[PDB]
C-alpha cells in the first residue's frame, strides 16, 4: 500500500494549508465587520452634528421672519409686499433624521 | 492499523471543515445585509437633510428679499451692509441628489 | 481493501471542491471591502456637501441678522423688538463635522 501512503500525507498537507486558510478568511471578516462598525459610528457622529445644525438654523430663520413680518407690518404685511412666497416654510424634520441616526446607533 | 485510522481522522477533520465553510458563508451572507442596511439608513437620512437644507436656504432667500425691499430706501442692501450682500447660497440639490443615488444603487 | 482506494478517491474530490468553496468565498469578501470602501466613499462626499451648505447658509442668515438689526434699531433693537429670543444664534460646528469627514476619508488609507 505504497502508493496510499504517499496521498495520505499529501492529503494531509493540502488539510493543513485549507485549515489556514479558513483562520485567515476569519481575521478578514472579523476586520471586515470592525470597519462596518467603524463607519456606522462616524456616519452617526456626523448626521447628528448636521442635524443640531440644521435645526439651529431653521430656528434662526424663524426669528429672522419674526422680526421681518413685524419690519413689514406698516406696508400692510409680509403677503402684500412678498406675494405667496410668503407662506412657503420650513418643515422640521428633526423626529425623522433623528429616527435614522437612532437605527444606525443600533450597530455600536 | 494505521492507514484506516488515518482515513478515519481525515473524514472528521473534512467534516469540520465543510461545517466552518457553512458558518463562514452565512457570516458573510449577513454582512451583505449589514452593509444593505447601513447605505439605505444613510441615504435616508441624507434625504432628509436634502430637503431640509433645500427649504432652508429657499426660506432665507425670501427672507432677503423682504429685506432686500426695506433697506430700498436706505440707499439698498449693498450700500447698508457693504459686500457681504454679494455673499450667497450655492444651491447643491442636484450634486447631494446624485451621491444619494450612487449609494442607494447595487450591483 | 480496495475501498481504500475509493474512500481516497472522494476525500480527493471533496478537497477539490473545498479549495473551489475558498477561492470563491475570498472573492465575496474581496467584493465587500470594496463595496464598503464605495459606501465610505459616497458617504464622505455627501456629508461635505451637506458641510457646504450648512455653512453657507449659517453665514447667509448671519448676514440677514445684520441687515435686521440695523434695521430695528429705530425701534430701541433687536432685543427690544423681539425679547430674549434676539440672543438665539447659531453655533459654528463646522470644525467637527470636518473632522469626522476627515476620519472617514483618512480610513481610506488603510
Ligand atoms: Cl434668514
Amino acid at each position: 500500500m505504497k502508493q496510499i501512503e504517499d496521498k495520505i500525507e499529501e492529503i494531509l498537507s493540502k488539510i493543513y494549508h485549507i485549515e489556514n486558510e479558513i483562520a485567515r478568511i476569519k481575521k478578514l471578516i472579523g476586520n471586515l465587520v470592525s470597519r462596518l462598525r467603524r463607519l456606522a459610528n462616524q456616519t452617526a457622529k456626523s448626521l447628528e452634528l448636521l442635524l443640531r445644525v440644521t435645526t439651529e438654523e431653521r430656528t434662526f430663520s424663524l426669528i429672522n421672519r419674526h422680526a421681518i413680518d413685524f419690519l413689514l407690518t406698516r406696508w400692510g404685511g409680509t403677503c402684500k409686499v412678498l406675494g405667496p412666497d410668503c407662506s412657503i416654510g420650513i418643515e422640521d424634520l428633526s423626529r425623522n433624521i433623528s429616527e435614522q441616526i437612532d437605527q444606525i446607533k443600533k450597530d455600536e
